[PDB]
Formats: structure tokens, C-alpha cells, sequence
């Protein structure tokens, strides 16, 4: 359990809760057809903040086990649990108004996604880097308002069907500069997925309980990302 409530943009911290829609209770979607699959459910913070993002910036999400983060305390499954091993990946929807746009029925494009490395996962990279998952928002996305999804994806108890974990939430960012490109390999949320797909359906433990999937690639589900080649 983790909530995503802060943005970067090249380093520049956007400031606490800046233009990401957030609930203050996160339980995880774990149903893929579940139809809050595109920023959660249960929004309580939603300002009207539209966060400029360069196409080709780095972009940072921070996640934090509670909202604010534990404010001193120590708490081990922050920003999350250690056994909550995954993929993050990120998807933007075109709207009119980031501000104002409702996620429902929208149509998504994958910019990013990190999977698993040697051994280690993009939820790994996450607790090194505190919290902050970075990705470039592609050079050649096309300027405009989105929805920028950030989805984190627990396998923990993958094994099981119905029993991979989603966490996710929405930013508002204006899209800036010379990019033309709006997407190509488009989703719905829900819709995107399959409860059958082999990287939400699987072990990832070797025989000791190594999270490290057994020396085989973990296939990361959804549309290949844009490329701008
Ligand atoms: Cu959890």
C-alpha cells in the first residue's frame, strides 16, 4: 500500500499534492475490470494545479506509504512494503482541461515503464530513490493537456488469479514543446489487461523465495510505450 502524491519535473519538486489527484485511503485495485483502474478511487485531494512538463524531461513521482509520508516515524513499508515487488509504468490520456477532465473512458498511451533488472525491480528503485519513481516524458509527445498515470503494480501474491495488486493516480500535466507525436498503441482503464497476462499471473520467486522470478524475464503487460526512434 502506497499512495503517489507529489510530482518533479527536472528536478524541480512541483510542491506536496501539486496537480495529483490522490485518495487518503489506498486499498489496491485488484480487479483488472474494476472501473476506478485509471486513478483510483476515493480522490480526496484534487486541486486545480496543471503541472508544465517539457517533452523530454525527467519526471519524478513520489509515493509514500500515507499521505505527507511518515513525518519522522519509522515505518518499514515506506514508501512501500519491501515485499511488494513490481513494475511502475506511466500513461498519458489527451483531455481538454487537466484540471477539470473526468479519468472515465479515456484513451491511454504508454510513455514508460521499468520492469525487473537483474534482480531488481522498478518497486526496488523506487525505496532506494525514497519514494521518487523518475522516467523521461519522451522528447516527441505531443504538446497539450493530459492525465498522467502512474501505475504500480504489486506481484507479491501474483501467483494466485486475482491476486496481483494495482496502485495508481493521476497528475495533471500541460505537455510543452516541439513533440508531435499523441500515441499510438492506445488502452482503456479498465480494459487494458487480462487477468491471464503472464506478468500479472506468476511467480516471481525462485525456489529459496527470491523475488529475483527465477532467472526469467518478467514481460511487463499493457501497449508498448511510444518510441520516438
Ligand atoms: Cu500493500
Amino acid at each position: 500500500h502506497a499512495i503517489f502524491q507529489r510530482v518533479s519535473v527536472n528536478g524541480q519538486d512541483q510542491g506536496q499534492l501539486k496537480g495529483v489527484r490522490a485518495p487518503s485511503s489506498n486499498s489496491p485495485i485488484q480487479n483488472v475490470n474494476d472501473a476506478n483502474m485509471a486513478c483510483n478511487a476515493n480522490i480526496v485531494y484534487h486541486d486545480n494545479t496543471i503541472i508544465k512538463v517539457p517533452a523530454g524531461a525527467r519526471v519524478g513521482a513520489w509515493w509514500q506509504h500515507v499521505i505527507g509520508g511518515p513525518q519522522g516515524a519509522n515505518d518499514p513499508d515506506n514508501p512501500i512494503a519491501a515485499s511488494h515487488k513490481g513494475p511502475i509504468q506511466v500513461y498519458l490520456a489527451k483531455v481538454d482541461n487537466a484540471a477539470t477532465a473526468s479519468p472515465s473512458g479515456l484513451k491511454w498511451f504508454k510513455v514508460a515503464e521499468r520492469g525487473l533488472n537483474n534482480g531488481v525491480w522498478a518497486v526496488d528503485e523506487l525505496i532506494a530513490n525514497n519514494g521518487w519513481h523518475y522516467f523521461d516524458l519522451p522528447s516527441c509527445v505531443a504538446p497539450g493537456q493530459y492525465l498522467m498515470r502512474v501505475e504500480l503494480l504489486a506481484l507479491h501474491s501474483a501467483s494466485s488469479p486475482g491476486g496481483a495488486q494495482f496502485y495508481m493516480g493521476c497528475a495533471q500535466i500541460e505537455v510543452t514543446g516541439s513533440g508531435t507525436n499523441s500515441g499510438s498503441d492506445f488502452v482503456s482503464f479498465p480494459g487494458a489487461y487480462s487477468a491471464n497476462d503472464p506478468g500479472i499471473l506468476l511467480s516471481i520467486y525462485d525456489s529459496s523465495g527470491k523475488p529475483n522470478n527465477g532467472g526469467r524475464s518478467y514481460p511487463i503487460p499493457g501497449p508498448r510505450p511510444i518510441s520516438c526512434s
